[PDB]
DNA sequence: ACG
DNA sequence: AGCC
DNA sequence: ACG
DNA sequence: AGCC
């Protein structure tokens, strides 16, 4: 699939923050009225510190039918700085992107979106390249405020930056730590929580998405 | 100073398990009634992923004057392993303490105690060897169930192993996650908890003799 | 789930 | 713990 | 404090 | 994420 080169990766750590505060300003957080049919999911595990590998599951909704698997194994050069992950696992994500056959309706990153320092986390910056409607999932909080939710299967809270709400954190799965779900580019907070909900089966803490784009990317990489 | 080499630390994990569940035996839970003087914290940094670098503290107490500090730089071969952690930072330890010169009242190590899979954590162990009381101040869970304590500067809670207490969690810091405190060897919870509480001061997370030990790991290690 |  |  |  |  094809998607907008919007500057170089190999920048400095200081010189990305800059990119990424010009960047912010073009992000489009709207509602995702409707049924999607194709949704995606990225991750990547790492056989090496400088190899990463990257893979990108879609998905058929509301079956939650495999469609298509394209994955990269490159290099990975820009090291591990939190509010820049996407300086890191962005490069190799694209090169898995550009051999992908089927447009999604939406894409799933292992990461935040909104809920970043900068409101630019990796799945909002990817979403501007990519130009198509993207949500963050991360299994940790980068930034923002919440309540701890209930310890019970829906259960969910607000991510706060003071007064703004960047998005929300769901108990997805009881006995198991939230997730946090904050929208990327050509999506908002409550579309985000409701298609994150959607995307997420019982009994599982990760939806779909991304739960098979990293059990992908550890099977691909080991045997 | 000295200790007892109970066994040996070349162990497959399956092995170190083994010991585990036979040492436990060993321990006594008893209470430290009583102001300590000289109070111990111990603590690794790894200039190499094969190479470690230990560090004992000890303090005056109630001063918290340091008394005195000695290290050890040197190979590491056990990987790490949940509920292993003895096993690999254990050796390290053990070499720094035998350059020890003034024997401490009470040792805390940056780890849990009996808050443990077997009730052995890498602080009931050490005290084993070292024969003197010992208590655990962990960052993390690692076993057991608590209900999050307030957000305020002294709430604790007890943390479980069903019906029995093996430790408690502490917030030491308001707006910073709490501390697991669980006692190690001549040690008990009631007394590692008022032990702990007293060694830690306003506005820190982690008590005194393990926050300076672990800074001393890193300042050794870097410049 | 897990320094 | 270690990638600033 | 922070994949 | 990566050390089973
Ligand atoms: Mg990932
Ligand atoms: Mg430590």
């Amino acid at each position: 699939m094809d998607y907008r080169q919007l500057h170089r990766w190999d920048l400095p750590p200081e010189e990305a923050i800059k990119v990424q505060n010009e960047l912010r300003k073009k992000i489009k957080l709207t509602p995702y009225e409707g049924e999607p049919e194709y949704v995606a999911g990225v991750d990547l595990s790492f056989p090496g510190k400088e190899e990463g590998l990257a893979v990108i599951v879609v998905l058929e909704y509301p079956s939650f039918k495999i469609l298509e698997v394209v994955s990269e194994r490159g290099e990975i050069t820009f090291p591990y700085i939190p509010g820049l992950l996407a300086f890191r696992e962005g490069p190799l994500f694209l090169k898995a992107w550009e051999k992908l056959r089927t447009k999604p309706d939406v894409v799933v990153f292992d990461g935040q979106g909104l809920a970043h320092p900068r409101k630019l986390g990796i799945a909002s910056h990817m979403g501007l390249f990519i130009e198509i409607p993207t949500i963050g999932v991360a299994k940790s909080r980068l930034y923002g405020t919440f309540k701890m939710p209930e310890d019970k299967r829906c259960s969910w809270s607000y991510l706060y930056d003071g007064e703004e709400i960047i998005g929300c954190v769901i108990r997805t799965k009881e006995g198991s730590a939230p997730i946090f779900v904050s929208p990327g580019h050509l999506m908002d907070v409550e579309s985000s929580k409701r298609l994150i909900k959607a995307f997420t089966l019982p009994g599982r803490r990760i939806p779909e998405p991304t739960r098979l784009a990293h059990i992908y990317t550890q099977r691909l990489k080991k045997g």
